[PDB]
């Protein structure tokens, strides 16, 4: 084993392995968002550079996890990104409901992980967990549990005035 | 009594104690609306900020109370917060209409007690409520007047969008 | 439920409305002190600022939990907040005695709060108690064990050139 | 009747001229404070320019009553300024304990002038006696009350030590 390798299971090597994939698939999920509300017939550029900006986000989520591997011990085991789950998202609010879906996916990765590293008793994990990842996932729930409500509130599918004036208002001004 | 005791009836040692109370009562509410705008199933997040605001508003003015008291040589006699007597608020037109009403009840109170004052012949006392508490209460009424008028053309209960723009352009930018 | 709610556990939402409670009755507490130390006959105004302004960290802590229920999708529900066990505290030696068991009143509710949401398996509110909660109650405990300590040296409760002494170089100069 | 002259009565006038009186009476006496607290066997400097800043203020205070009759028409006349009760003044605590009741004579006469301006229908003179005279009174009253508090509780008049503490700590450095 590595030099540096101190209570650190196979097991919770692998499944750190698997949540650089899903934080890589997330950020690929995102950077599709970005470019269907980039696009001439829905052009809503404020929406598109929030997930363009989540997109980044979520790189670097996967390369914290590459950089904690190699701190650990372990050893980073890349798979194919899968592509999006969609190649269009309909609207706003469409988008919004599938990001809610997916922050809600990665999150429960991380809670299964989180229980993992209880079961091999790893409080170094548990802590990186805690500390890097599970409050800003909340936090990045409950914004988007809000867009969502809004644009209820605003009329989405049908009101495109509603559309609008989210865009200009609730994302920030890019 | 005390050695700074002078012209400081006993009625208004009590009624100012029972105006600490209902300020304490009025700041609790307050802080009801502003959980109940932050829900992620309401999100008018401008709107609880200002019922947050106003939360911290009426605890000042019971702490000014506490030590007006103790100035006249008065003795600070606490009881109960009383919860507020909703749990949800509705929306941003039902909540301001209570707190319309809430505001009048306490200047209702603060009259009832200049009243007292002016009765015992205490013009320190009445100088006092005129001075820090009737105008700012007389400025809160009409600010929440204007509100309810403004919501009432924006097409509160019913429109959403109505509602959505008066968080964003009414209230403080928070 | 909520649609941001996940890992959420009924029974943890009920607890954090009575650690809320309990937070607003602490704040409460320390608001009768600061006023029995601001009394003519009492005059020690560095002890009672001390504990004016404790009684804000406290209402802090409660509207952190607010935030926190929402961020989970719970609802805050409130309860009448009591008035404190005492109208009188005798003097400094006696209010920081009873702020220390208020102190370790409040740690008890924490860390059986923590049981619970161990229990539940919800490694985000244990997070969220030993990052905002635990440690900042230890670090009070601690200051308030320590102030008693050396108000006993002083010679508290007969000895008033000690108590005098205390006010002015033990808390700080407000 | 002077040009300027409107809704001034007599007695108004008159009365003003005695709180002229007094507040000069007023400032007499803590002049003899302070030349007794600078005396070598006294020796209590902090006290002693407390005294001396506080003849001044009520110096001040005459001054203003001068140029409120003349604003309203009426016309100032004067009388001795009668020389002060005692002497010599024991030690800070009887100082102050004349002190309060210094305040509090001024205070009662500050009142029964309120109470002429309301019978005679003045207005003008009872916001100015409310806006300039009644709160400053009540907080010396405290400030004196809580000095009283401290010194009896620093063992006065038999605790030199405490009576030294004192003038080091309640009363500012001068
Ligand atoms: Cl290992
Ligand atoms: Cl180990
Ligand atoms: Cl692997
Ligand atoms: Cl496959
Ligand atoms: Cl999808
Ligand atoms: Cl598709
Ligand atoms: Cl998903
Ligand atoms: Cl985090
Ligand atoms: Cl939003
Ligand atoms: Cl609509
Ligand atoms: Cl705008
Ligand atoms: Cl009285
Ligand atoms: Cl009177
Ligand atoms: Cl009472
Ligand atoms: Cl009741
Ligand atoms: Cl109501
Ligand atoms: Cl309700
Ligand atoms: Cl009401
Ligand atoms: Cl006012
Ligand atoms: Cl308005
Ligand atoms: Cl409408
Ligand atoms: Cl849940
Ligand atoms: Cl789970
Ligand atoms: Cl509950
Ligand atoms: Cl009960
Ligand atoms: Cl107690
Ligand atoms: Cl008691
Ligand atoms: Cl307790
Ligand atoms: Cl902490
Ligand atoms: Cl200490
Ligand atoms: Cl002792
Ligand atoms: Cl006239
Ligand atoms: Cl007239
Ligand atoms: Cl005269
Ligand atoms: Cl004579
Ligand atoms: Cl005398
Ligand atoms: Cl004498
Ligand atoms: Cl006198
Ligand atoms: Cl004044
Ligand atoms: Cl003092
Ligand atoms: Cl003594
Ligand atoms: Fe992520
Ligand atoms: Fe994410
Ligand atoms: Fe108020
Ligand atoms: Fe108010
Ligand atoms: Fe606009
Ligand atoms: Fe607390
Ligand atoms: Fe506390
Ligand atoms: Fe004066
Ligand atoms: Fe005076
Ligand atoms: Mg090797
Ligand atoms: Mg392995
Ligand atoms: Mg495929
Ligand atoms: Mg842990
Ligand atoms: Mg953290
Ligand atoms: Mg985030
Ligand atoms: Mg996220
Ligand atoms: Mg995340
Ligand atoms: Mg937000
Ligand atoms: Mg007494
Ligand atoms: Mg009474
Ligand atoms: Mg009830
Ligand atoms: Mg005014
Ligand atoms: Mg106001
Ligand atoms: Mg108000
Ligand atoms: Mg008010
Ligand atoms: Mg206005
Ligand atoms: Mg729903
Ligand atoms: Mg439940
Ligand atoms: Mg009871
Ligand atoms: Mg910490
Ligand atoms: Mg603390
Ligand atoms: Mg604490
Ligand atoms: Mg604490
Ligand atoms: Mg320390
Ligand atoms: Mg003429
Ligand atoms: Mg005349
Ligand atoms: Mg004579
Ligand atoms: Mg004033
Ligand atoms: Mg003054
Ligand atoms: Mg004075
Ligand atoms: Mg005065
Ligand atoms: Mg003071």
């Amino acid at each position: 084993v590595s030099q540096v390798r101190q209570n650190y299971h196979s097991d919770c090597e692998a499944a750190v392995n698997r949540m650089l994939n899903l934080e890589l698939y997330a950020s690929y999920t995102y950077s599709s968002m970005y470019a269907f509300f980039d696009r001439d017939d829905v052009a809503l550029h404020n929406v598109a550079e929030f997930f363009k900006e989540h997109s980044h986000e979520e790189r670097e989520h996967a390369e914290k996890f590459m950089k904690y591997q190699n701190k650990r011990g372990g050893r980073v085991v890349l798979q194919d990104i899968k592509k999006p789950e969609r190649d269009e998202w309909g609207n706003t609010l469409e988008a919004m409901q599938a990001a809610l879906q997916l922050e809600k996916t990665v999150n429960q990765a991380l809670l299964d992980l989180h229980k993992l590293a209880t079961d091999k008793v790893d409080p170094h994990l548990c802590d990186f967990l805690e500390s890097e990842y599970l409050e800003e996932q909340v936090k990045d729930i409950k914004r988007i549990g809000d867009f969502i409500t809004n644009l209820k509130r605003l009329g989405l599918p049908e009101n495109g005035m509603g559309e609008y004036l989210f865009d200009k208002h609730s994302v920030k001004e890019s």
